[PDB]
């Protein structure tokens, strides 16, 4: 239970990002979604209603940061629950990446988690409480042919994390991560039927995990029944990986 | 919520297989708790009352193993939870440990494992669904001095797991690891405050963990929240050591 | 160089034991490799010739373990290198899994580990120097389908190395796992073209690893220039498991 | 033995990279060692003397990356051994952590190996052969307070090089990472005798490690005798940590 708890959930349009939104709102939270346009930022107001808001953010931008923040405060309250969700792709086998494109997934998916997490701290250890819970995925932990810049990134924020959680654990903030393995969504809906088959071949579990599974893992550590985990890698992949 | 869910927890006498018994119990599920004595079973079916039953087991057994089952599968049905607390220490320097020591740990700690899942299976297999959680330890995944038996079980039940989930992930059921770190228990209570400053000083968090704590995980991981979750191994252990 | 340095390799007939056996002996070390029968013990005898001799050994047998070990001091002097490599596999689905096969598996893949480590450890305290090298495998870090009991094994002597070698760390005497991933050997040139096949499609290098591989490593670890690397396990398979 | 191979050694002044350097020299390849300054280029000449030269490089300077690389393949050939161990450090808790300092750190110690790795890879590929092998550290997997910018680069080049083994693994060329614990530098040597018993404290085997004996770690991964390792992490470290 939630009740009086405030989460900033980035990158809350879709799949994942929407599930965490949704979930941490029924489960008593005021929910902050944040996505990269005016439009996207309403929508998630729209499904969010009551219990949060949408507002613009670009992660890589220190000034849409602190603005966002600085919005919430005024609204609504210190951030006592983050979860970094946005990220991005830019596959492409190491002698075909683009400097931009090693570039942007650093910049939006490892420096984010730095920015983000670095802005909502203060206010946790002044309270002597708070939760801190990335995204990661299973790419960051096995790595995967042309997505050596999203791995750097996914296997960084572990470190990033790990090291986080080091500062602050005895001032009761906890900082996590949860690392989905194939989740059902835009990116793998798009795929060939192939593909697709491809995938599954990898996953013990013969099926995609679902946006919502992945949003249940991030409500259990955002909880208060996962006080004791902190530095902690979870995995939720169906078993394609195993650490 | 295991509304109609059986779950044996071996070992439930007290601190962690105890909160496991009653967290699961107070969730909805019929509960079995385990005791290697008559009186622990009687003494867990007062505190577990209605919500279900306390039992004589001896998981080294093969007789008791069967046994236990029988009366369960007669009084209350299939197990649809098995949780695998059940497991000592004899602890000792390698050159000081006894044979009898490091076969009692493999016995109780390791094969157990092996046994009891073994023993569950088939029923969880037809139901296509099920959940198979040992309560590991911290000690198998960084290693203890004086402790190499308990390790080597502990760091075993994960290897065995991951083989075991691989087996029957696609019929619906989990298996995955606790592993906590420094637990407050009957043990440490009766520690001096130098020697509890000696372990608290391992803990980034600066507490000792609480037997409830470790309850949480199991739970999740026993939900149907945790579905797409196998194979893996929850660290609860305040930052001790992380993966 | 091993010039002076005095090794013992268990199960050094075949394949990886036997490249093992030859390459410490090429590099100057007087070898001792062994096998279960007087027959094995002989042939192993013939291959190392001037450099060492093979010996009758059962890991499982306490009595054995000694007698091989007291001949050893009377013929050569105390063990300076051990190389746990003795080890089998009786594969089967949990269901399917025969008491026996876990326990074989058991007793002489993992508490084997303890009694020979345990019984060369005090010359190698008081040389103040040693290596203890186990050879694990891939799938006591991945788990398999239908080695449960290989698994829980390979796992668990990781772990049992881990706590031995926080024992002896400061003592000059380093212990370490080596886990190979598909290595040609018997029991792989006896799996069918399609076996072969699908084997080969898990494993990014495209070809089988060479037992003289295998060798290598080991080799490195025994070696000085690896006094630095104590409690680790180095992975050789050619990037089918990447930890 | 690397008759006939060429390495690449960035930041090749001191320490860990030096002695990378002479060890890569004295086993018979054409060492080019780096350095930020004409100095230390010549400083580094004079000691390789005849075994290789000094060049001046900024591993953050896509013109000065490819200019080096341009005099190396003119003076000595194609690249066959890089070893990344150009790195630097900007200690500070997150709260005090400067964005320029967190912006540096990923910029020349994760960036650094995605354009260094890239520029070498077409002639390696070519050759079917090649070795990539970047000095990461223990901090990046266990973390560290006060660094949560080094460890989140240490972390991120391992999921870099897991992910580069995967392209390019059935080409003959192999990608790994050996991470150093704490290894005896002029930071360390400078230290109070209490200070340095604080860090001794965490290490089992009781010294820091050898710069040399991190050398040796990766002459061994850059030999022939480890062609079948790949996407691994090899731990230098003591004992400090045990994965
Ligand atoms: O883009 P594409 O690659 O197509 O990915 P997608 O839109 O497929 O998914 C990336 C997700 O991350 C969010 N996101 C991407 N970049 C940023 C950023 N700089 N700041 C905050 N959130 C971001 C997106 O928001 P949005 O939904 O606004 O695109 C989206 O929810
Ligand atoms: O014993 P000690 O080392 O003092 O540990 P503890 O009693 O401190 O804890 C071990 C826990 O495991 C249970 N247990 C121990 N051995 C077995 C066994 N062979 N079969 C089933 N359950 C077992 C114990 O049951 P119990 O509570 O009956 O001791 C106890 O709950
Ligand atoms: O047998 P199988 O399953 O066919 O395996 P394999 O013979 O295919 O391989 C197992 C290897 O381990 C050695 N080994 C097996 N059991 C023991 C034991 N109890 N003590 C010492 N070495 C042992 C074997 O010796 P050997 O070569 O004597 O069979 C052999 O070299
Ligand atoms: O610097 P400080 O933090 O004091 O670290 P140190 O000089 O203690 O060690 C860092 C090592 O990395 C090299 N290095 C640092 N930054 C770069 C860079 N941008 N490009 C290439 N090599 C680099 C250094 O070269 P150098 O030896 O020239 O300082 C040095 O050998």
């Amino acid at each position: 239970n939630f009740e009086g708890k405030i989460a900033l959930v980035t990158g809350a349009s879709r799949g994942i990002g929407r599930a965490i939104a949704e979930t941490l709102a029924a489960r008593g939270a005021k929910v902050i979604g944040t996505a990269t346009s005016e439009n996207g930022a309403q929508a998630i107001s729209d499904y969010l209603g009551a219990n949060g808001k949408g507002l613009m953010l670009n992660v890589t931008d220190p000034a849409s940061i602190e603005s966002v923040l600085e919005k919430i405060r005024a609204e609504f309250g210190e951030v006592d629950i983050l979860v970094n969700n946005a990220g991005i792709t830019r596959d492409n086998l190491l002698m075909r990446m683009k400097d931009e494109e090693w570039n942007d997934i650093i910049e939006t998916n490892l420096s984010s988690v730095f920015r983000l997490s670095k802005a909502v701290m203060r206010a946790m250890m002044k309270k002597r409480h708070g939760r801190i819970i990335t995204i990661g995925s299973v790419v960051g932990t096995m790595g995967n042919g042309g997505q050596a810049n999203f791995a750097a990134a996914k296997a960084g924020l572990i470190g990033f994390s790990k090291s986080l959680a080091r500062e602050v654990a005895s001032r009761g903030i906890t900082v996590n991560v949860v690392a989905p393995g194939f989740i059902e969504t835009d990116m793998t809906r798009a795929l060939s039927d192939d593909q697709r088959a491809g995938i599954l071949a990898q996953v013990p579990a013969g099926r995609l995990g679902g946006a919502q599974e992945i949003a249940n893992a991030v409500a259990f550590l955002a909880s208060d029944e996962a006080a004791y985990i902190t530095g902690e890698t979870l995995h939720v992949n169906g078993g394609m990986y195993m650490v």
